[PDB]
């Protein structure tokens, strides 16, 4: 049996219903030890690109990738995503998403919420009111907002395969956050999605295998078979977002076919995995943050592939997000869009069949860039790119080098530090610098850092990167954060523990696979 650490308030009693429980216990009953049994094959996986063999692809599934097939079908509703908008799943936050100029809301569990107990509860019960169509909020001025006609469909994105969700447990230990994710936004809202002609829709982060794409796959089949569905009614949609990934698409689309609608280009989850699974070879060192955009072959290549191979399959090819934050200033603001503009013609030129946002006010620009090219189309799945030559491996592990210079160092350090004190804090997604900064972008930040460090590379400048320069450099921008901040925000913030935290991850001499999982101890 399960149990639950924290006593059922009047949020729990909802969500938590004896029914979706027994339903969430067989999930987990039936697929953690699978799920354990995934993450441990993920150590060998690494050990093995650790001592010497860089990734390439399969050779005993060549039959699989040279065959013709496609997935089993992409429902109406998701024919057209041109547009998605992604955000967490608070209240409010949920009814701006869905009545945003935008086809699809992909409603955050994962890298943009901090996921303390009462904000996954708080979460289901949001998403559960706006698939019921009667979610509303009003804040403290007394203004209502409730869904306007024709929102937006909605996809639920859960956390991935490591994090464990502490306040239930199975044999003493964690049940995986994934299922309980899963299992209660399906769970309660599989009836009303389907009687409006929609489905239970998901987004799956951090995939590394085509194994954990057939794991998935059990799930959904062993969720449909038990209310009775049909194959293929729960659709998701998966982020190749890690660099093991990127060579196992066809297989990962193969894996899931009779429920896989669509692969995205999770670029900054990919950037940090880049950089994790690489951390042993010195010449695959990254530059400063910003200096590793989408136009670089490595990252053109990725996109390239991932859009050939969608489109083989019948699939979508999705699109990311640039994560700039739209400004209040007019002359600054007409400057990211801009920005924001030219990220989107890269896409849309290339083939992607829709792209991200994360913001409401960048939807237009991304809309025309995508309405412009679409004509009218509903998205690019005949783009095949035959035009391109084979992607090989050696194209998509190539080293981009560039500057890494004191000022990126101290940056990175600024944003790692900014957003552990926010996490903690129980915010997943903080503006920063003009730059909205989630899990990933975060993780890049402070494992570039490790990165140097390891490998004893040098700044530009000539300073050699190491543990004291690192520590000094902390303690140092800890006192611009407090300038920039002000007395009151840094003193009654979680800065200390930030600092703590972040100092003990960049310091050992092991890469720690992601901040959330020692994060996650700081949380009630
Ligand atoms: O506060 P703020 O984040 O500075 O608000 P901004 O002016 O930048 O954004 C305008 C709106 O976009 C909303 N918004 C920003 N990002 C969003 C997202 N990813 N999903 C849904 N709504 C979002 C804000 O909640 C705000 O709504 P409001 O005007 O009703 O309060
Ligand atoms: O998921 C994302 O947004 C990513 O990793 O880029
Ligand atoms: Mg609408
Ligand atoms: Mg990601």
């Amino acid at each position: 049996e399960l149990a639950f650490t924290r006593p059922y308030g009047e949020q729990e009693k909802q969500i938590l219903t004896a029914e979706a429980v027994e339903f969430l216990t067989e999930l987990v009953t039936h697929f953690t030890p699978q799920r354990n049994k995934l993450l441990a094959a993920r150590i060998q996986q690494q050990q093995d690109i650790d001592n010497g063999t860089l990734p390439d692809f399969i050779s005993e599934t060549a039959s699989i990738r040279d065959a013709d097939w496609k997935i089993r079908g992409i429902p109406a509703d998701l024919e057209d995503r041109r547009v998605e908008i992604t955000g967490p799943v608070e209240r409010k936050m949920v009814i701006n998403a869905l009545n945003a100029n935008v086809k699809v809301f992909m409603a955050d569990f994962e890298d943009s919420l901090a996921p303390d107990w009462n904000k996954v509860i708080d979460g289901q019960i949001n998403l559960r009111d706006a698939v019921n169509g009667t979610i509303s909020y009003t804040n403290e001025a007394g203004k209502i907002y409730q869904l306007k006609p024709n929102p937006a469909v909605l996809i639920c994105r859960v956390r991935g395969l490591h994090l464990p969700e502490k306040h239930v447990t199975w044999r003493g230990e964690a049940i995986p956050g994934s299922l309980f994710d899963f299992a209660l936004y399906f769970f309660h809202n599989y009836q009303a999605l389907l009687a409006k002609g929609s489905g239970p829709y998901f987004y799956l982060p951090k995939t590394q295998s085509w194994q954990e794409a057939a794991w998935w796959s059990e799930v959904f089949s062993y969720a449909e078979d038990r209310f009775n569905l049909p194959r293929g009614t729960i659709k998701a949609t998966l982020l190749i977002e890690t660099l093991p990934a990127v060579f196992q698409m066809d297989e990962i689309l193969h894996a899931l076919r009779d429920h896989i609608v669509g692969l995205n280009c999770g670029r900054w989850d990919y950037i940090f995995s880049y950089i994790k699974t690489l951390k042993n070879y010195p010449d695959r060192v990254l530059p400063d943050r910003q200096a590793v955009t989408m136009d670089k072959p490595f990252l053109n290549a990725y996109s390239r592939l991932l859009i050939k191979t969608c489109h083989k399959r019948g699939a979508f090819a999705m699109g990311g997000m640039a994560a700039f934050i739209p400004s209040k200033d007019e002359e600054h603001n007409n400057q990211v869009l801009n920005k924001v503009k030219a990220d989107k013609s890269l896409e849309a030129n290339n083939g992607h069949d829709g792209t991200w946002i994360a913001h409401p006010g960048l939807a237009d620009t991304a809309m025309a860039v995508f309405n412009d090219i679409l004509g009218s189309r509903k998205n690019q799945l005949e783009v095949m790119r035959e035009q391109d030559a084979p992607i090989t491996a050696d194209q998509l592990l190539a080293p981009c080098d560039g500057e890494r210079t004191e000022e990126g160092m101290r940056a990175n350090i600024r944003v790692a530090v900014q957003y552990i004190e926010a996490w903690i804090s129980g915010n997943g997604c903080v503006p920063i610098y003009g730059l909205m900064e989630d899990a990933a972008t975060a993780e890049i930040s402070r494992t570039s850092i490790w990165q140097w460090i390891h490998h004893q590379k040098t700044l530009s400048n000539g300073k050699p990167v190491t543990k004291a320069l690192f520590r000094q450099m902390l303690g140092e921008e800890m006192k611009v954060i407090a300038s920039e901040l002000g007395e009151e925000r840094f003193s009654q913030g979680r800065f200390d523990d930030a600092a703590r935290l972040m100092e003990q991850i960049t310091t050992s001499d092991e890469l720690i696979d992601f901040l959330t999982l020692p994060g996650y101890r700081l949380l009630a």
